[PDB]
């Protein structure tokens, strides 16, 4: 596929799409990182999730404004700045070995009329 890409302004906020509508807290856990998806878990974690909330985090930079227990997973990054480009990992973490979905977002940052 193509991998999706967002575009955003400096010292504006900014929400990487990531969702599981097929989530379950009995079963579900997830991760955001920064690079792309390492083969197991998240790198330079910034948020995660036990199923029906947030129990780590980088900082107050990062937070998930959607409903956990129904699979709305975006990250919303808060003071947007240049060196938060790059490629971003949303993992969602599936029990057993090889099932669960990774996925690698790109974030743009522009200026405006400044």
């Amino acid at each position: 596929m193509s991998e999706d890409t967002i575009i955003g302004f400096l010292g504006q906020p900014v929400t990487l799409p990531c969702h599981y509508l097929s989530w379950s807290q009995s079963r579900n856990s997830m991760c955001w990182g920064k690079g792309s998806c390492p083969n197991s878990k998240c790198n330079a974690e910034l948020l995660r999730t036990d199923g029906t909330r947030i129990i780590s985090r980088k900082s107050t930079k990062y937070t998930l404004l959607g409903k956990v227990q129904f699979g709305e997973v975006s990250l919303t990054i808060s003071n947007t700045n240049r060196g938060d480009s790059g490629v971003y990992c949303c993992r969602i973490e599936v029990p057993g070995w090889f099932n669960d979905v990774k996925k690698n977002v790109r974030l743009e940052l522009r200026r405006a009329l400044v």
